[PDB]
């Protein structure tokens, strides 16, 4: 445990479990007071929230499905009650954008229902998250998007969910240009893959496990902490001068 | 004379006017047949159609509205019925996903129905035409999709606008891979400022012509031709072996 | 044979055998005009003349070895000649930048002599190439450099002439910047694998050209009409609002 | 306190001065033993030191000529036994390639003493200093290769400059592929315009200092740290997922 973040409030959606709860625990780790966001897993975000106190950390659980605005006003209101009765205000300086879906289908299998399902909950939501963060984030906050090195590597099977990544990733570069007037900071870190259980099913098949490993310059999988390792920094007042910027996080995945 | 497209068949969206209406008229010019989509009304297209017939071309009109997947529907049918009478197949060579909005807004004045719609209009119909297409695309076909150079030049003031064409480029790049088996090229065509009608008022202000004006290494405006000349080359049997390409057609804006 | 490039004057490097000759041939058959420049192989160079001629093109044979910068002043020299006697006059329109050489070596194998050598012919004499140009292009010229896909897929066993061809995409993308104020485009096609004699012994192993032809979306290796027809676009006034850009020609190879 | 270089050997090149004394700066407070080399007067990088040791941490200086490779041979030979003597071995775990030029001219203006000067010092010598360096870093050790924002942001009067500078790039991305077998990461930090003493001439002029200033998302001119706070993330354990990597430290410098 250290004091880097010492003073600071995170929000961090879907931490309940995988990359986020990986977040979490590293932002927590460093000083910071985190919201563990959930989408409905309430007992998995509660034991996300015993971890880190367990080790020091300060952090409490919030829930909101994120597939509506309705969500997303949700989301806002229990934070605003929670870090109010915490800390006085409802201000916060560290957003990650880290909760999303993605199953995989190629265009011939993609319906409307599910299309839109990945538009709603990867693109939509992060993007209105953002949108209300902005009365409540202070100058010199750090905004964190989590998307996919599909949207450098081609993934036929995964096409819908590579398109909202990309949405992301225009989102990213686009909104550090207007918020960096207030010295905040946007950028994306772009996972390769990652042991989680987005993906238990798929990496159960040997061939694509190869496949998986095998494509890092680093032959290996890599693991929720490797991400959460980056966004420290990035959540970090070092990385001031950081902004707009993709970075790829797959272990030198298709170079 | 060009011949390049002697015996192809395209399909160019939303082109009454503008970069549409400019590639429509360039490719039935080569030689190619055009099936001229239009939105709304179609005085416009039908105008069109008599430009490029008393140039000795060929082409027809076919309206629908693409602001619901039940348009891209209505598209395919009537494109069925066109073909098949007039060229004894429902089968064609050259797709422009081309029809799109761009009102702008930053994200702070964003609301749900116009983020929804924007993603609808930009993002989602051109997946769901693309979709549709396979079908009917013979081997050796050409999709181009028109995207904007606010891809790779931050423009706030049109964040959701600059986000569904993201979508778009990710879209290309990832199904280029999936459709080379079928020898199917997929490119981007990615134009900065264009002088048309429709973008004559952002443009009116002289301060804005100007910074539009000299953001290009040759300071003029971007014209409808200029964009159209780029489309004819990736139409073309010539571009084969360039596909999942971004290509900046922007008069070099911002180099 | 054409007329798009009637009336025009090319200068194309290293258009002896391969790609160049390739390019030449192409550019010829569109009308121009075509100075086949050889380092040392005459009589090569004499049959691309020879076959040019034999399809109704115009075009001349002149070395000059590009090793050193006394080789570009004589390229020049001999240009001047040839150009005074059949035109009047020493301009010409249309500079194609691809002779080059790409022996192997990983960094531990790199001595000085060969990564000096390297750089000498494939960054240096390009440059100075387009430096000694600029007085002899007319307006609405185009500068065309023959880059790589290395510069985009790591290739360790061919990492000095992949850090040449990174010089060229940056020299292209910066050139295009000023140049463009006399409508002179600037750009780079980048190759994948293409049958040529600078890969011939490097394919003649069949895992290497099984990697080679596999990793294209369209599971075949490249041929050189297959570059020289993007280099036509290029070299056409079509193109005009196309520079700075670094257009990957290796049939979607490495998605 | 920050420990995270504990026990790290680190060599930062061309020291003396702006960003590699910044990074040295950092580097020695994290607690990595600092090899500071410069290239003609030691007095500035002794100074450097005896800063580092008041604030309690560790370093050295070592002089070497960097225009020829003679000095990168001299360069080792003088680490070797500092090295030995300090720590009972020749390896180390971080070399940062910071040493380089930047004088400017356009192409017209080039002439060949100054174009092989710059490859010599820019992209020559960082190669040279890798290749000698592999023998002796340890395994996880880190590369950081000091690029420029000019490989993305067009600057003809500088044009030989950031050919040298994307040449590191295409090295950086090469090398990663290669090295990851020992879990060695290589990255680029590209900075946009930062305030040192040798800037600020190129910097006195107010046009010029606004055009830099408002360039940037932040509006203010880059600091030394601001470089030396990014490099410090990618010296230490943290960014072992990330390699290849070009990232810009140019506070979102046209985005
Ligand atoms: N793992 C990889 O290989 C990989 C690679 C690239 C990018 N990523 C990205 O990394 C991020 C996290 O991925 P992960 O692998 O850690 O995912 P995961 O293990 O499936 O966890 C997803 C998290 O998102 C939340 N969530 C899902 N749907 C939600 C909804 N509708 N409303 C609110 N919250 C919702 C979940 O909350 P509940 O627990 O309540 O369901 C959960 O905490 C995602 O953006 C993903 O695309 C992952
Ligand atoms: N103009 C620029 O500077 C610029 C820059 C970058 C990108 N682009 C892109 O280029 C494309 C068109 O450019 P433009 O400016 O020439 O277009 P435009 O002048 O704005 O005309 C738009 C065209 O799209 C059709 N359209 C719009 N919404 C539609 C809908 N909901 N359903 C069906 N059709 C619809 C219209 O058909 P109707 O005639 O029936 O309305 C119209 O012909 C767009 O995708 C745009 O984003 C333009
Ligand atoms: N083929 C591929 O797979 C591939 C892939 C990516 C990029 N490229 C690029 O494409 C371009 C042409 O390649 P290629 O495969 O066609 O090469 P190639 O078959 O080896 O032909 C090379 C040409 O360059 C000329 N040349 C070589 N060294 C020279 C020198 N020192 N001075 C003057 N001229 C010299 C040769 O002239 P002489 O005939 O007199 O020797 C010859 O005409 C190069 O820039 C290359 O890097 C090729
Ligand atoms: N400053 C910027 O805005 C900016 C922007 C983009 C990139 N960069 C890059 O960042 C690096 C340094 O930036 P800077 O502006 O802080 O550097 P700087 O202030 O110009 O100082 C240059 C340093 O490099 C060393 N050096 C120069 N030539 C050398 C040679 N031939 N042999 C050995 N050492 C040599 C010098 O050592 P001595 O003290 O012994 O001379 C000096 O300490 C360069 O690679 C530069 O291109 C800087
Ligand atoms: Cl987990
Ligand atoms: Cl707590
Ligand atoms: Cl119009
Ligand atoms: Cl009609
Ligand atoms: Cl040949
Ligand atoms: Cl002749
Ligand atoms: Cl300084
Ligand atoms: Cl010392």
């Amino acid at each position: 445990a250290n004091s880097m973040l010492k003073g600071k409030v995170a929000l961090v959606t879907g931490a309940s479990r995988g990359i986020g709860r990986a977040i979490a625990k590293r932002l927590a780790n460093d000083g910071a007071l985190v919201a563990i966001h959930y989408g409905n897993r309430k007992e998995e975000a509660e034991e996300t929230v015993y971890e880190i106190q367990s080790n020091g950390g300060s952090a409490f659980s919030i829930g909101a499905n994120l597939e509506s605005l309705h969500g997303v006003e949700a989301l806002y209101s229990s934070l605003d009650n929670e870090l109010q009765n915490r800390t006085g205000s409802t201000k916060f300086d560290i957003l990650i954008n880290n909760a999303g879906i993605g199953p995989g289908a190629f265009i011939e299998e993609t319906t409307e229902q599910f299309f839109d399902r990945m538009v709603s909950v990867n693109a939509k939501a992060p993007f209105f998250i953002i949108q209300q963060a902005l009365s409540r984030l202070r100058d010199n906050s750090r905004i964190i998007n989590i998307s996919s090195a599909a949207t450098r590597i081609s993934l036929p099977d995964f096409i819908a969910y590579s398109m909202t990544k990309g949405a992301i990733n225009t989102m990213t570069f686009t909104l550090a240009k207007q918020l960096g007037a207030r010295g905040i900071t946007v950028n994306a870190i772009l996972p390769g893959f990652v042991k989680t259980d987005m993906n238990a099913e798929l990496l159960s098949d040997p061939m694509m496990k190869q496949y998986a490993t095998t494509i890092s310059a680093f032959n290996r999988l890599g693991e929720v902490e490797d991400i959460a390792d980056t966004a420290a920094f990035l959540a970090s007042p070092d990385s001031r001068w950081v902004t707009g910027q993709l970075i790829d996080v797959s272990g030198g995945s298709c170079l």
